């Protein structure tokens, strides 16, 4: 699981966490404070225990790969800039929801290609028409 | 959470998990078995996470030491043999039920002194009335 952001043919990739930077989670954290204050949205917790018994660690169901690429995108492009978006699985509903929160909220468009279509963010709402 | 089980002035401490040996857990697990073959009974599995995001460790909630030392007197002491069991916490409602049925499953009485009263437990019951 992981996604690359697209500027000007300069690629760079995210996964998982060894940050990049850690402004880039700062941007992060303060872009999901806006979209719980602003619109009062919050994503699910979703998570696996292969066994649940006796010290096991928690493996994470969405690695969210796409939400850090956005916040470098944020940090690096200019205003108004489209985000490109590469991922190599199909996005999950909660950062789908996201993408068009941020794409209305930033007054960005977001080109997300996933592993099977085109999503094209632009002012809250998107191509796929929330069917994918 | 640790637990102790006396046989003729002999102490030994069980807490967690480094096993004393492996004989231990497998009489463990066959009397855990027996309990759900014969009498339909399933423990609830209780557990923390002090926080769910990425990669946190599993805590559980009640260690189940004394089942361990009850494993333990079954090996080592002789049939109809009391098995006498300390505890430093309260004993968690799972294990006192757990303590019941083997008290009537092996035919052997349990006499296990927790944080605050003494549990006599006898061919199915206890001196406490299950209230504690
Ligand atoms: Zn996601
Ligand atoms: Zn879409
Ligand atoms: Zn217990
Ligand atoms: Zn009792």
């Amino acid at each position: 699981g992981c996604s690359w952001i697209e500027m000007d043919g300069k690629v760079h990739k995210f996964t998982a966490s060894h940050p990049e930077s850690k402004e880039i989670y700062e941007k992060l954290s303060e872009v999901t404070r806006k979209l719980e204050r602003e619109v009062g949205y919050v994503a699910d917790t979703k998570f696996v225990l292969h066994n649940v018994d006796e010290g096991e660690k928690v493996q994470m169901l969405h690695g969210h790969s796409e939400r850090i690429a956005i916040a470098y995108g944020l940090l690096r492009t200019p205003d108004r800039a489209c985000l490109r978006i590469t991922k190599n699985l199909r996005v999950c509903r909660d950062c789908h929801t996201f993408c068009k929160l941020v794409s209305k909220l930033f007054r960005r468009d977001i080109v997300m290609r996933d592993a099977n279509r085109f999503h094209h963010f632009e002012s809250g709402l998107c191509s796929c028409g929330d069917s994918w």
